[PDB]
């Protein structure tokens, strides 16, 4: 059974939260768009295996939204990794293996690298080190016409499961449609400069297990493999692209769990 | 003005060949289809900027067909080196710039660590290391069945450019109906297996310049950057995926004469 509540943290926020399952603390933490409820079956199944899965929306998304302007606005990995341990604080979830991917990604090598005491160890998918143009250049349209296009590049180019991202569902969607123009405001720009990887010798020998999706374009992610490799992090893949949890959830799952008991 | 004749080796072929230019030699190896034709505005292209081109169909393949059967049976990066060192040797070509994608991109690693005074610079592409059961599968089929099958792979899965790939013209397409039952019998199981990637550390400071297809899926040759990035070598993109010769002639040609000139 599953807690589904709130809870407000002294930096303004009010997280929205879900929680299921006794045993050790896994927290999986949203990408850019900010919504939990792309884990759903995975939290079950996660939970399943023996552990407390822990999810939110991000600060300024979907059902997190409200929060003050600095949460959402010109953020960084180091704003959300400080935004994190707030709730992880507050929900007392002293350690947690943590996932996360695109700006989650950052987020958890930032926990990892910033907290070693409190993560067990992370996993970053997909994680952003470049500015890219198209999606910066969205930042000035209407929100409309933003989301009409982010919930398209979503659908059809990133979302690695057109099926199952659409059967999210109608709410999922509403609330998306609302998030696009606040991410586009607030991340593209500021996520990637942010991107803690570039010193190679803080991530060597830490508890770390990147991956890329499969059919991602190998243009995508390549600076991801190149930099693990160097720092002799794992590295493998998943099926799919930006979203395994959408379009793979139970091998999404089963990667989670297996990993979370290597360290365990 | 380009040369289009025949060359006969002591190793049973007869080699259709093209040349065209003055200057320091490069050499474009075809990829396992054996098909020349693939090059023939990067030929021109690259000659235009002061070098010898010098390209040729494969043993077996269009009209390098005239060979004994071990030369395109039990293929090997190995074997393929061997052979091109040999139409080499029959065109007084002594020192050489080389480029190859797939088992091309075998044969040319194979050709820098076996024959490294032949050899000034070598660039690879795509080089495969992994079994692949859909393609290896085909080999058992009739002759027919396979060519249907494999073109429809090369039009639409990874030519990296449908339009290009299909001007190459009617003829071309005749050729490779043919080559495809070839290339089957011949190359799927021997190649990857015999990849000269095991030995990082041979490849470790030599004169070698990877790239794999921006558009490739990454799960494709994840591989091949992996090894490129814990021995050193240069790795990178161009644009397109499989046959970036094809799909982008112009990137392409400029590619190979930068990184030629880098090594004179």
């Amino acid at each position: 059974m599953r807690t589904r509540s709130t809870i407000s943290t002294p930096n303004g926020i009010t997280w929205y939260y879900e929680q299921e399952g006794t045993g050790p603390d896994v927290v999986l933490v949203p990408d850019g768009l900010g919504e939990c409820q792309m884990f759903d079956s995975s939290v079950s199944q996660i939970a399943a295996q023996g552990f407390r899965v822990t999810t939110f929306d991000m600060p300024g998304m979907s059902r997190s939204a409200k929060a003050p302007p600095e949460t959402y606005t010109e953020v960084t990995a180091q704003k959300l990794a400080s935004y994190v341990i707030s709730v992880l604080d507050a929900l007392d979830i002293k350690h947690a293996t943590v996932w996360g991917c695109s700006s989650g990604a950052s987020t958890v090598v930032a926990l990892l690298l910033g907290y070693p005491d409190r993560i067990r160890n992370a996993m970053c998918h997909e994680l952003p080190t470049k500015l890219l143009d198209h999606l910066s250049n969205t930042a000035v349209l209407e929100d409309e016409e933003i989301s009409k296009i982010l919930a398209n590049v979503m659908l059809n180019d990133v979302s690695g499961g057109s099926e199952a991202w659409q059967a999210m569902g109608d709410e999922v969607h509403a609330r998306l449609h609302k998030n696009y123009p606040v991410w586009a405001r607030g991340y593209p720009r500021t996520i990637p400069p942010s991107a803690p990887v570039k010193d190679l010798e803080a991530l060597r020998g830490k508890p770390l297990d990147w991956t890329v999706g499969a059919a991602t374009p190998t243009e995508s992610f390549f600076d991801n493999i190149v930099t693990a490799t160097k720092a002799g992090v794992n590295i493998g893949l998943l099926p799919g692209m930006h979203f395994p949890y959408v379009s793979h959830p139970d091998v999404f799952a089963k990667y989670v769990v297996e990993t979370t008991q290597k360290h365990l």
